[PDB]
């Protein structure tokens, strides 16, 4: 398995690495039908989304997108810093894949 | 994707958005039957639920409503502060559809 | 719907609103079987209960008993008060319903 | 329903109360197969496990086993301290029925 | 049942135990599908993952790897001293079966 989010992010197309080391600005969740998503931005200007589940995800990663939801929440609201988000870049915004965090 | 709450807010009928800029004054949770909801209140007067599961709902938004009261609940413990609101104005109290923080 | 807990609380029969406005003074936990709950207590003197699920649950219900679980929990460590509980006092322990908090 | 941890282990076979009053001195967790549990331990000397789910459980006890398991970790990680257990005494170590803590 | 970290791990083909003390550097999260996985680090160097849920796995086991991934998270954010780590040692990185930590 890779041992990075970098490894990881170049095991897929239409992704990059987004280098943030900032706390998450920004957090709006939605609940509205075909609107289920978590939208996250940094004071860098950048915005990015948890996708609605849909038909391009693969079963294994129901709980992964739920639990990536969860994560951007606690470190939203403890303020803790990320460090690289690995995205794909063919959706606006562009949508998380995997986060690192460092301390 | 929308990038902002007033984005996706936009494309929903019977919604408007409330500028709140403020922590939640109180929380309520109910699980008595056929009242499985929450309750906010803020100190500029205005009352929130997340409505009771019903016909209305798509299958999708299941485990976002859930979601939605869990994000309240620690929200209201933190006294972190909320944004702004999309609700659904044609139910009283008004029901949230999504919410939005910054820092 | 419902806008206070009080309301909420008059909407059934076998109910009752105790204002408490303190912080849990003990949390019990079980998992033996046929006894599935949560007791807490407060220095009042007060004892109440998270039902076992049961066939008076409907299946709506069944998320937000384990929500109230979850609530009082976090509620306890992180001493918040409880301003109000709705019971139902066909039942000893009292019963929670639901629950209210204000900052 | 009972009122207090030690009316509800006593309607047990195979229990007995452990006064600790005392935080958790040692969390251990294994997702490896057939070992899937939790073991605590404290300064006194005592060990105790939420056993793996198993036969020996009804339905009604797999919901709570997690919960128990989700309740020592945020209880050892706040530095909680727990007042008594009820454990089984028929298995090595001594199994959890119940838990409660006291502020 | 075992009653330390080191009696479990030895139940097992392939793993051995590191003994790290220390809190984790950094943690990586992918919802990215078929790498739906968690890898952290040490300062020491090292490097370990939660396996992606796969055939090698039990049913029992799948509740478990959640769980672990919960663990993970937390520990991470509270800054909380790890003491051993029972790993397979057949995987790169290494694959986490269970984790201990000690106040
Ligand atoms: C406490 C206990 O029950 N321990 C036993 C352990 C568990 O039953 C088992 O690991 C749970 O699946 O199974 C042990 C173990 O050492 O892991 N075990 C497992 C096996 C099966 C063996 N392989 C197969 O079943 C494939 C196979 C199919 C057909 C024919 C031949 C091979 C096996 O090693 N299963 C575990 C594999 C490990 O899974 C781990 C996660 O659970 C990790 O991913 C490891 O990297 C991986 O090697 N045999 N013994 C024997 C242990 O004494
Ligand atoms: C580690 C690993 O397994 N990586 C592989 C990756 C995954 O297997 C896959 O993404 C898991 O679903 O699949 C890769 C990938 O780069 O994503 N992949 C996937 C595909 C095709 C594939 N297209 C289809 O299946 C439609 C189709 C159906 C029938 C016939 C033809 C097309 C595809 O790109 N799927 C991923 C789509 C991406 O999904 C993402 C969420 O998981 C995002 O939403 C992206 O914005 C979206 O482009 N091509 N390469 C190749 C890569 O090696
Ligand atoms: C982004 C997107 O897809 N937006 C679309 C939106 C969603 O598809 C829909 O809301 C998702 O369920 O559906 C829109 C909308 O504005 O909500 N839409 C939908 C409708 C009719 C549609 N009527 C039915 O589903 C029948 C029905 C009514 C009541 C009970 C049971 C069944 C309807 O308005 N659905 C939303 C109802 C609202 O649901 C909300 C919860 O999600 C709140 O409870 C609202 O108070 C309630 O009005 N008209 N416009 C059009 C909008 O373009
Ligand atoms: C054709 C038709 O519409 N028939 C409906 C029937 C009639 O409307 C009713 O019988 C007319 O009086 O009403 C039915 C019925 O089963 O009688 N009905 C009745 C109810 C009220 C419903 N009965 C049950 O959920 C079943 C039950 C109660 C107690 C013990 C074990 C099981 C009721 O009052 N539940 C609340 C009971 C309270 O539950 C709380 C937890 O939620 C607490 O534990 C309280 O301590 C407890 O009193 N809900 N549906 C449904 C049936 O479909
Ligand atoms: C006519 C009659 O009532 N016969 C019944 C019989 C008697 O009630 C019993 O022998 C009288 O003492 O009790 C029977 C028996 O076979 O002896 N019995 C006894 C038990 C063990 C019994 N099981 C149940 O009660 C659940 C259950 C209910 C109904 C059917 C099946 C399971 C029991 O001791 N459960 C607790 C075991 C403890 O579980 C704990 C976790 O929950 C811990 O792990 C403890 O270490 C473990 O000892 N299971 N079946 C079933 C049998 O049908």
């Amino acid at each position: 398995a890779p041992q990075t989010i970098t490894e990881l992010c170049s095991e897929y197309h239409n992704t990059q690495i987004y280098t943030i080391n900032d706390k998450i600005l920004s957090y709006t969740e939605s609940m509205a039908g075909k609107r289920e998503m978590v939208i996250i931005t940094f004071k860098s200007g950048e915005t990015f989304q948890v996708e609605v589940p849909g038909s391009q995800h693969i079963d294994s990663q129901k709980k992964a997108i739920e639990r990536m939801k969860d994560t951007l929440r606690i470190t939203y609201l403890t303020e803790t810093k990320i460090d690289k988000l690995c995205v794909w870049n063919n959706k606006t915004p562009n949508s998380i894949a995997a986060i690192s965090m460092k301390n």
